[PDB]
């Protein structure tokens, strides 16, 4: 990985406003890249923009809105691109509001997760790709442990989380056959300092938890070095124990 | 603790997706075993021909309800007004898949949202509305998944992202359930290529493996939710069976379980 990377770099960042995702904005700030960044919180968003630009942001941009609304996601794409000059990667970043509670019959929470997690992120990637396509750009997919292995308090999060792995892995493998020269890395992610996590696991769970500015730049790093996959969690255990190489020979064969 | 025709006798028995593929043979089986057996799939009189197919075979009970799944409403309902047909619900199989053909993805959100609408939150919405009877029953929930739901592949994936779904949502329910103590069973099933006519059709000419046969199958599934079992898998390559467990994730499920 090299900085000078994201020199001259056209980067959309989601869920901007407050935790990993903020940070990222700044990482990407100070590397000196151009920054789009979006959620719904305006006048959080206009505190971002203007630290980014503070920071060395070659320029900053906020656009806000909310990502149920699907209309308003491939509208901000295409807006974040006339901003910029294009577009270089494309992080997807936000979920929609969660914390842990058995699911009894919140019918309305499980569609949300849905849409806000998962399919809000293919609608950005369809309007996203003919600016990544014209600069072998990337796609940056933040999911979770909890999207790859099975908690309990997080099922609608989770199925949300598992689905972009399910669909993103799978349009890869197409996209590598059709030439079609988009990068695509999925951020597999432990429990992070950011504010709203630490609140939601309120003494719930008894984790170690990762400082959020590292999480940020792993995740930039990762996407920039065109990598499949990242994980980033504090316990060793976890780190060894998350990877599935099964997965990936079963692959190969069924190929 | 084997598995014995005997075990699905009294049981009410939702099949869903049923007038064809696997779901109409899980039917057929279960009404073999003397079951009160409730269908739906959308279209009408391909399912008046599996009810009537069920009698000659020795049900105890059969009905059918008409509807798409697209429509939660018809799912609140539909099991709703199923349990009132056979008393109580015991056992919910849940199947149904909106058509999926074989392409590569390019701008169908369309197909995308119907695939997690009809392929996913059908299921959780059944789920909800079988639960209060189920819990009581101590009945089994048996969600039908896939290989493309455990493992990447091309053509697929909105298929494979609903899939995918399946498995984190039921898996975590099946962990929140455990720790609740309520009694219901959850079995994943990971089926790989099965001689329907759908599949037969929708992958001639691109996935070139063997097709395990849709009759055996279905029984394999029943086995399965009668069992109790955490998930089924049923493929007919050797290599499959053998890579597709999953270890690591059971060990980090438990480790975390603590
Ligand atoms: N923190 C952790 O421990 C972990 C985090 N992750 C992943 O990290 C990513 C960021 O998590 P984290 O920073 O902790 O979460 P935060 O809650 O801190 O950040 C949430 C961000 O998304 C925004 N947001 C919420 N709802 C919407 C919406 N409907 N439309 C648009 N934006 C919305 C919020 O802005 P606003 O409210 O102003 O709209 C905020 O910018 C997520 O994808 C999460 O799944 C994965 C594992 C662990
Ligand atoms: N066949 C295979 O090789 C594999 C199958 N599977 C899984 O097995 C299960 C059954 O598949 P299979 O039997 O081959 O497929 P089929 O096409 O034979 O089964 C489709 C069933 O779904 C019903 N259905 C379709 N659309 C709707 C709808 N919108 N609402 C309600 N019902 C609907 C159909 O009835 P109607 O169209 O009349 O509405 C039919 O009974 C699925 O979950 C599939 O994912 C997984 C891997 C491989
Ligand atoms: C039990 C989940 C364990 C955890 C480490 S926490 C997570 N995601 C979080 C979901 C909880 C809502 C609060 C903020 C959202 C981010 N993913 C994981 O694997
Ligand atoms: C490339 C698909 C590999 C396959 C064995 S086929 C599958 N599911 C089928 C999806 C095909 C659409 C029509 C039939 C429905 C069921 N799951 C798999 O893992």
């Amino acid at each position: 990985f090299r900085p000078e990377m994201l020199q001259g770099k056209k980067v959309i960042v989601t869920g901007a406003s407050k935790g990993i995702g903020r940070e990222m904005a700044y990482h990407l700030a100070k590397m000196g890249a151009h920054v789009v960044v979006t959620a719904r919180s305006k006048e959080t968003l206009q505190k971002v923009v203007s630290h980014c630009l503070e920071l060395g942001a070659a320029s900053a941009h906020y656009i806000a809105g909310t990502m149920e609304d699907m209309t308003f996601a491939e509208q901000f794409v295409a807006q974040a691109g006339k901003l910029m000059g294009g577009l270089d990667m494309l992080i997807l970043n936000h979920i929609t509001n969660t914390s842990l509670n058995l699911f009894h019959d919140d019918i309305h929470h499980v569609r949300k997760s849905m849409e806000v997690n998962f399919l809000s992120y293919v609608v950005l990637t369809v309007a996203a790709l003919p600016m990544l396509k014209q600069s072998n750009g990337s796609i940056v997919v933040v999911s979770s442990l909890a999207g790859k292995v099975a908690y309990p308090m997080v099922a609608a999060y989770s199925a949300s989380k598992f689905a972009l792995d399910g669909f993103f892995s799978s349009i890869r493998k197409e996209y590598s056959v059709s030439r079609v020269n988009v990068s695509i890395t999925l951020c597999v992610l432990g429990l992070i300092d950011t504010e709203t996590a630490m609140k939601a696991v309120s003494g719930i769970v008894h984790m170690q938890a990762a400082p959020k500015e590292e999480c940020a730049l792993e995740i930039i790093k990762g996407g920039a070095l065109r990598q499949e996959e990242v994980y980033y969690d504090s316990s060793l255990w976890t780190t060894l124990l998350i990877r599935n190489p099964s997965r990936k020979i079963l692959e190969f064969l069924y190929s």
